[PDB]
């Protein structure tokens, strides 16, 4: 199957596959099952920003999410991420919807990655483009001339569709870690705008790496978010 | 055929195709016939650098060539690439040998691509640096005789195990992602380049040179361009 | 005199001192008289964002200010900074009213300043980036009526607490440390610079403007420099 | 006193005040008793880069000294900076001899903050000016013609002097801290060529965050780096 290390900002507790009781962000890795979790009140409609940080150094990766008014999740896990993914990724953006629904729009996405021993590499995109050739965009998701992302399918009135499952990914692959860098580090930063008129929103957005010919597993709609085959 | 604007490192003076009679840098909008050029001493087996700029505000692209030891080549033209490029593009090197060979060692090359707008950091941005090479550099599509090794460096045409650069040989280098060049709704768009490079020769005289260029997405090496067309020109027009 | 280089936003056209008969943007070189200028549509109350670029190889110092309904006005001049400012500068923000009067708010203010050199990534750089001001910017040396606030902003010249612009007033911000704005031995100099600013006024006719410039790292605000003068000048020579 | 968060490239163990019995880098919080510490094989003669890592949402300070043969040592320790330093700093470097000596040369730095909500400054010395406007000399530091930086002090015939203490501090303030930032990072990056003849190299070189108005203490040569008046 793929490897995924992800960052998960999960809208809907399954509190029968590890979520806890409670919309939470997680760190996953190579498992939907978060190691570590920290309660997150998402503000339907508010536009909120995510923060994804790494270093080869302190081997902790660390995540927080926050809203204009102030409030914020965190959450941090420590792992040597050398000894979980490939040497080369790619990286990207994944949503899904399932029994419960939710528009999951990407207002701006930037990336850096850097091997110090110095090899970088880093975009920044704060409008997209009806065609972005420089994304590989995987099931329903599309980006618009409202200059946003839609991970997920959206009816033309704006309606979030259910079991709707979609990704960005970015066209070059990224040289993750290499033996003899000092240094390897990275960082993401993403805005979104979760909006539902549900009863319950769902099923989150994440970023994550992958190995660089990751694709959608089957039947990743709902809880597993685009980015795993199975609940394992 | 392909839509080249490129900055040329030119070695060997070709003066039946417009070369002034001395190794030159030069300005190359969808000809070898550069549209402006400046006399450059190339220092046989030093490791020289290549600035590149450009911006959609002064419109005018920019290049400057220097070795260690302070001598420096410096060529602008003024053109407005809104009119030239198309809005997606690759960015790349190539070089070429012909009867007349030289190393075409890249040692580095770095890349920044800006569009600005209506308020600020509304700003798309790809930014990459390369200052070792891999062997397998995934995120490089490298064309004809070009390859990476391990002694960390990128050799656009072909030496021999011994060290020896070969003749008739070319090779290109482009980054994988394509790159929104231009956009209309920006104010701003501007990109910059640089590279270090060791051109080395034992011949009666070094050939062919270096170049940065902006392609369409879909270029590859035009038949026949080794030698005194850079691997970028299906012909000398 | 200090020594003065700028790119104005001059919202009050002063014809008698050289001023084109209609709100324009202009770049000046030791003088208010602007080198160069074009005609510019300011947009009362709205936000508007500038961009200034220069570097050592183009030799073009150029400058665009743009609105988010698409309106943008753009003005170049190909000067070589070498032999205008001092090896190091201050660089900073300005802004006048006189008898005519406009708030001269700052809402945000960037700059890069780069020295490349002989092989590549000797680089020297300086960049900052102020997207918000607080009470106490300790980086920023405040001259005359500037001050920053609670609401995020920086207000060049004075405004009452009702909010209203006053007239006859004049002040600056200046990042704190000095810039080492070109070295002989760097192949490649070049700066960068954007700013957001809201310039509203109810008067018969908003003035006077705001600039960003570049002086002698001692640079203060000259006597007498309210009006038509942006805080940059003692007189309209 | 002043308030000081350090990096310290320890090359001399004075095991009476807590060092370890061996040359090592440590991360110092407000005493020269490093909270942690790391062996490190220091090469006589030989360039080595060090790279300082922080960031408010992991609270985890991180350095790694390397050489360019690969070696290499690394320590961090777990802080929230925000409960140590004032929000206004001037980050510098900082070195000294005492009975046995070294060069304590700087050949380039960098450094790196952000205030994301996004505030920053980045400065990169790769060579150092003989009059550096903008840096803050203390002590007996000097920049040459060379383009380094000698933070301690050298005789003509380019011998290291002992008792010699000095820093160079960025001259602008920088804001390191604010309550409304969602992240607050920083970084910094030197390299630095320690040479010694003696029969033990000393005292060492110290990358610090200080108070804006920070001094070099009275009898903070040796052991004491330029950084702290004693060694509580
Ligand atoms: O542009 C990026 O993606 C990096 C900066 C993140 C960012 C840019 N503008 C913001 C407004 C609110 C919260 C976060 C941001
Ligand atoms: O220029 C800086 O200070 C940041 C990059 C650090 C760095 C630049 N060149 C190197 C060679 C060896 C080891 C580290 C480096
Ligand atoms: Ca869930
Ligand atoms: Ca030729
Ligand atoms: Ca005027
Ligand atoms: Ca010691
Ligand atoms: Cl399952
Ligand atoms: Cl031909
Ligand atoms: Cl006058
Ligand atoms: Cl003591
Ligand atoms: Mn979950
Ligand atoms: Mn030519
Ligand atoms: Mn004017
Ligand atoms: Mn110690």
């Amino acid at each position: 199957a793929d490897t995924i290390v992800a960052v998960e900002l999960d809208t809907y507790p399954n509190t029968d596959i590890g979520d806890p009781s409670y919309p939470h962000i997680g760190i996953d890795i190579k498992s939907v099952r978060s190691k570590k979790t920290a309660k997150w009140n998402m503000q339907n409609g508010k536009v909120g920003t995510a923060h994804i940080i790494y270093n080869s150094v302190g081997k902790r990766l660390s995540a927080v999410v926050s809203y204009p008014n102030g409030d914020s999740a965190t959450v941090s896990y420590d792992v040597d991420l050398d000894n979980v993914l490939p040497e080369w990724v790619r990286v990207g953006l994944s949503a899904s919807t399932g029994l419960y629904k939710e528009t999951n729009t990407i207002l701006s996405w930037s990336f850096t990655s850097k091997l110090k021993s110095t090899n970088a590499l880093h975009f920044v995109f704060n409008q997209f483009s009806k065609d972005q050739k420089d994304l590989i965009l995987q099931g329903d998701a599309t980006t618009g001339t409202d200059g946003n992302l839609e991970l997920t399918r959206v009816s033309s009135n704006g309606s979030p569709q259910g079991s709707s499952v979609g990704r960005a990914l970015f066209y070059a692959p990224v040289h993750i870690w290499e033996s003899s860098a000092v240094v390897a580090s990275f960082d993401a930063t993403f805005t979104f705008l979760i909006k539902s008129s549900d009863s319950h929103p769902a099923d989150g957005i994440a970023f994550f790496i992958s190995n660089i010919d990751s694709s959608i597993p089957s039947g990743s709609t709902g809880r597993l978010l685009g980015l795993f085959p199975d609940a394992n």
